[PDB]
């Protein structure tokens, strides 16, 4: 594990790597011995940079979540990131293309808290009771990394993505507010269109079973660190499709069927 | 298009291919000439072959049905191919995965014929007309031809599978049989567990915008030749998910929600 | 009864049983004159080691369920145990067939508490207002002790079951929380599949006439010894199938309708 | 195989057996060479004596439905035998227990037919189509041979059963008559209580996946005979739960939920 300067350098770099939207080496590939705890350790360095320059954490994403990329990568759990004020676009809004490098939309569902979320302990339960509202959401990636020859697996390839906030870029939160208790959220569906044709579909049970779980997960991941799950706080609780490619004029509509829909178009 | 001798030709090869559980070249990288008009050519051969050996035509199935499969496979239409009495596993069947080369796992909704549709100009209107019940159903793919050829590393094409009886090799059909008027069919939902894993989830309008509307789009692609979708015959309509491979061991199982499930084990 | 070096020294043996997964001789063989008192003493001291090796209690289950299963272990009421935090696995886990000797999935309902609950006097309301969730929850149970005596072929009684911490090994929990006046929870109903086949059904008021009704004896049996469930507790009413053998290689899905599935791999 | 007189000699004594109820030596002890033909060759004479007696042929019934069932009988498929007029009761009626031997109660589905089934492949849709009413169904079983050999002790085979009128004695008919596609079917469940208490419970799915699959499965192995399912026969499609003793004095209420009730009680 490195000290803390060197988690600064690799922060300090990324950061110019958004700024710039030129993407630096793949930091696992310059850093051959960084571990999950170095990485991150560079995230929270970097959001602590971030922070300083004004803006404001509003909550935290769940990432990794399917058993098919847990299994291609050096880890065997979700990862997690921060979410910033500045990630969030409203609903129906046009997203600056250009301020982004390789963007990708996802698809999730978000939960709002009411109450704290700390470890070690939390449960699926202790979320249910914690949420004030469960909110359809889209999520926008990113990497700040490049990825060599991409067909061939790389298992500290995640070493990246936790360094680089988890490839959080952007949050398009929109449809209807439910209470977690209204209906099962296990069989929330969606359909992704992009410029009139769907591109994806998914059920939410395709995140880790639940889409809820990884809440609980997260809030226990932060504990060791003095650090829980705000009231007020937006989390995002994962992916149930594949991310799908966001290019200048593209337009998408993702529809939740009784959840509502949410849209944006590339600009 | 080649003459009749060569594409009873390359149908004969296919069925080896099949018999012996042996793959066999790309057939559009022996004859690059190859047509959309040959490759169907080709299947109708193969099904006249099999049907004499004495297997007996149960119904039909329409694939690439996906934007991403119809870009990448370069065709803007889906694809069909005929089901013969012997694809047809029990639900929660113990599959032969020796019978196979690369079995992969698509999930599908099932039309089960009341009554003859016949084009041209079949509608989504005549399909619900003509429709008994509705049923979901697995559909196991399969590829006689390499994906990636032994001499020049060339990639497979669409003709290649068209030919290959557009990839079918297995359907278990299974959960509730409805009316087709009985609950919207675009917003049927699945999840499809293997070893126990959620690998893949998707939602039914994800074919073709309506599950129904291939059905209707086969009827008037075999018009020209004097056939019909007979009473009897079970249609699938195409897959909400990307197909999952299928290996020794492995045990699926599909959820569809209030639409049942459908189980197979790998031996 | 017998003395407090005893029932340590019976727990001790339970203890390596468990570790080297080598079954022991029934203790009621070596000790005729055992009494029911003992065998949850022999259960307290086993807990009381596995707490000081830095094991933690998340719970309790209620075993013995069924008037049939009470006949044939010579009982007239239903058994408990204690609940480890080592003893939970994720929903779609592998579960690690080398560390068990016999196991064998039940399948239940959870009681999640939100409250403490405290005989004497404890009641069906009692639990329905001490109840924060009801959730889904397969019990993976085993036995440290032999079922057929090597030496004398008798069989093992209902003493070494509750000597040997009721069964207990293994916990998963999964599928969709809810309020326990959602709905109706004796009408919960499921189906257990083990590698793709129906293996055992059941419907939840199996358990007792009502799946909470274990939660209150449990506390007014636990009131003796100065203890009560405590808030936070996960508590496991009893199975409403027979327990299904667990083999390397299986999967198991368990599927309890609108209330969500369970399931895990044996590797 | 047997010669004819044989089948029916056989035949003969199993109608005494039935008369006085008094069990004979199984049938395949007697005869170490019986095959499954002979076994139905036994029963086809038994009912033909039945019918000329004065008898008349109400339905048929599906057993051994479980794969669990099918490996203890060392079969791969389920059994069937014919139900007779002589065998109905009434819900809520007396039954002598005196008129039988070892007499069992099973829980079951019953298909009432509006039209016709014949071989071979009748499918699930065809006996949605032909299927009027289901409503719920109790099996009264017994067994005119002895389990356990009284010379050997050498135990009851599947062809005794076979023989033996697949262990046919009574059906209660009662509860809610619906239309097939009323409700899923696979999910009507129930509680079987003897004498205030429940004995099984078991959910509809539990027999083949789906309670209609075994109606189509009679339909095709009866074809062969040149018999098929009449219209106004009730089919009785196998027994959710394992059966449970009668004995004089006991009463039976099975509680299938929305779907009504059926009792008796033996005198
Ligand atoms: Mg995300
Ligand atoms: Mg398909
Ligand atoms: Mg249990
Ligand atoms: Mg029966």
């Amino acid at each position: 594990m490195f000290d803390k300067h060197t988690h600064t350098l690799i922060a300090q770099r990324l950061d110019q790597a958004e700024k710039q939207r030129e993407q630096i080496r793949a930091i696992s590939l310059d850093y051959p011995e960084i571990t999950i705890e170095d990485a991150y350790a560079v995230q929270r360095e970097w959001v602590r940079l971030k922070i300083a320059e004004g803006r404001t954490l509003k909550g935290h994403k769940i990432g990794l979540t399917s058993k098919a990329m847990q299994a291609s990568s050096q880890i065997s759990e979700p990862d997690y990131g921060a979410l910033l004020d500045d990630m969030f676009f409203h609903d129906g809004s046009d997203i600056p293309t250009d301020r982004f490098i390789v963007p990708r939309i996802e698809v999730e569902l978000a939960f709002v808290l009411a109450k704290p979320l700390r470890g070690p302990n939390c449960t699926l339960f202790d979320v249910y009771n914690a949420t004030d509202y469960v909110i359809p959401a889209l999520e926008l990636i990113d990497a700040r990394c490049h990825n060599i020859d991409p067909e061939t697996q790389r298992p500290r390839k995640v070493f990246d993505t936790i360094s680089d906030n988890a490839a959080n870029a952007g949050v398009i939160l929109g449809g209807r507010p439910i209470k977690p208790d209204e209906l099962d959220l296990r069989w929330i569906s969606a359909l992704m269109y992009r410029n009139g044709v769907i591109e994806e579909t998914g059920v939410a049970a395709g995140v880790l079973n639940h889409p809820a779980n990884g809440v609980a997960w997260l809030a226990n991941k932060l504990a060791p660190y003095d650090v829980q799950l705000e009231a007020g706080q937006i989390i995002l609780g994962g992916s149930f499709t594949r991310p799908v490619p966001a290019r200048k004029g593209d337009t998408f509509h993702v529809d939740y069927g009784n959840m509502g829909s949410i849209s944006c178009r590339f600009v």
